[PDB]
């Protein structure tokens, strides 16, 4: 017996079906707030946060096909016992290959509202907050995967918050941040070596010149798909050829990885798991060939 | 390293994105005319016809992931060779649990936009013709044994008289909603009774085989489509069978089908020569 989920445009949220591309199959599950920044210890319950976490308990099920109507998408799978999602869930956690994507990420009337940033601190504050995870793993992830420092560029540094933290992990790396607010910038001048203004369709850095170079903003409700695919072009072009690019979201990435294969970067992680196991978030680190 | 094939929502076709399911392994292709209503002869070119049917040729690749942007859908491949195609596409025609679908098929503008003469009559009838040929044989294999047959959207009553024909002695009850059509209709069926199908004019659990040509593209909308094969599979006797085919996509998928108790026996057809493939989900009540 299959089941089915379903997403309206009007009143849904499409951007929160997410598969899981585990044992040659797809696992399709429904993102609600997530256990943040870690899991639940006894007697403290951890805060619920909507952001990149999944855990285990909102997957549903194996996919066997969508279908896309004029109001709403569904998609049909075979459900999962309780005990197959947490092991399936583990596995997922054991291999950084294995990837998790949002294919209706841009599908609906929600995400049609987006409209650069000028915040005021404690909203910079809570854009932080909500990226602490990211913060914590990715640092220490590119150093096992091999970065030694160098030249790191972030094309949208917002705060600059996530670049310094590049930056303190690998000690005479210089930091580069590109915004295209001019607060922002202001921001992250106190933050990094560099933070120039200007649309990352126009990188402020010469071709082939960044060791890391790292994009927060290809994602739901900052831009567009085929603005994805451009930024991401002009972003990468910025990294030497043996260089890493790193795509990160607090909402899903736009761009695919077998986009990214097609562009000769060659994914060496499409996940990153929390120190617990409890969560999962997309965290693709690419090569650049 | 893989592809991509893209439409777009203003312009584009994302209902000529087509997926084959050949046992857990899922196949995208684009549809594009096809040779109607059999292969090449040796001296004769073959008509070519948008219609039903796909061919080996039209695959694309192995389905990696999709994306339903804003603007358009795209889907990610491993693209195949035209031997391997026509290899996995063989295997497709000999296993007809194989599904066919159109996940976009309501998805664009295009789709978003009955009462016709004799010459639209016949050129209704024409797309189908390798339909009419073909399915009635496929049931008979199935072990249909005849009875009481309805099409809940008869049109001119052509394909149910095809049905009349392979099974002599069972009674064709067509139903539709255009005046125009039932008058067709009424030359060649035993009943042709005017009316949406939402009302069905037989009683509930009275037929031997119901066919639906019209829970598709371009004639109803998905919602729609699932209300019409509720009242339509509640004609059909527990042990009976339920069939499904479209020169369009079909709307409904064949999970949704097992979700309403129909079970699958056949979601493809084949043409006699292993040519080309078309939707023909044959479902038994439960
Ligand atoms: N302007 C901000 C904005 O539109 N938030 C929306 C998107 N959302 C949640 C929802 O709809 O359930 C949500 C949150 C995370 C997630 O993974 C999925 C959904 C909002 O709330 C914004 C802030 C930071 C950012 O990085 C991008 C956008
Ligand atoms: N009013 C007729 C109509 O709108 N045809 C449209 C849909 N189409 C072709 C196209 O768009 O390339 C096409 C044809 C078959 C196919 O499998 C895929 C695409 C048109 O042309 C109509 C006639 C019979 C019927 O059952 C339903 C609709
Ligand atoms: N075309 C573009 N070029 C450079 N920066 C851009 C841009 N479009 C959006 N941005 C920046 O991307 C940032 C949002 S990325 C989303 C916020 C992220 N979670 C965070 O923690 O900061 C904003 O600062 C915005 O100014
Ligand atoms: N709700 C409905 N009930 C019965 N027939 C219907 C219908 N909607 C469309 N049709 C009928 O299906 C045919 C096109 S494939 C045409 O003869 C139309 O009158």
């Amino acid at each position: 017996a299959p089941d089915r989920v379903v997403e309206t445009y009007a009143e849904g949220k499409p951007y929160d079906l997410f598969f899981l591309d585990v044992a040659g199959v797809r696992l399709v599950g429904r993102k609600t707030e997530a256990a943040y920044p870690g899991p639940d210890r006894d007697g403290l319950p951890a805060e619920r946060l909507k952001c990149a976490l999944v855990e285990a308990r909102m997957l549903l099920g194996v996919v066997e096909r969508d279908q896309v109507a004029e109001d709403h998408v569904a998609v049909f799978h075979r459900p999962l016992g309780e005990a197959e999602k947490a092991e399936l869930f583990a596995a997922a956690v054991a291999d950084p290959t294995t990837d998790l994507y949002y294919p209706y990420a841009q599908l609906g009337d929600r995400v049609r509202e987006t409209e650069g940033w000028e915040v005021t601190d404690e909203s910079a504050r809570e854009l932080d907050h909500a990226e602490e995870v990211l913060r914590d793993h990715v640092p220490d992830r590119l150093a096992e995967l091999g970065f030694r420092g160098g030249v790191a560029y972030d094309a949208a540094c917002s705060t600059g918050a996530f670049l310094q933290a590049v930056g303190r992990r690998f000690p005479g790396t210089r930091t580069i941040g590109q915004d295209l607010s001019p607060a922002m910038v202001a921001r992250a001048r106190t933050r990094l070596d560099e933070a120039h203004c200007g649309d990352g369709i126009r990188p402020a850095i010469p071709e082939a010149s960044a060791d890391l170079v790292v994009c927060r903003h290809l994602n739901a409700f900052v831009v567009g798909t085929g603005q994805a695919h451009d930024l991401l072009a002009a972003a990468a072009s910025r990294c030497r050829e043996g260089g890493l690019v790193v795509l990160l979201g607090h909402t899903p990435v736009l761009v695919s990885s077998q986009w990214c294969e097609m562009s000769g970067l060659t994914p060496l992680q499409r996940s990153g798991a929390t120190p617990s196991g409890h969560a999962l978030f997309q965290c693709y680190v690419l090569r650049k060939g």
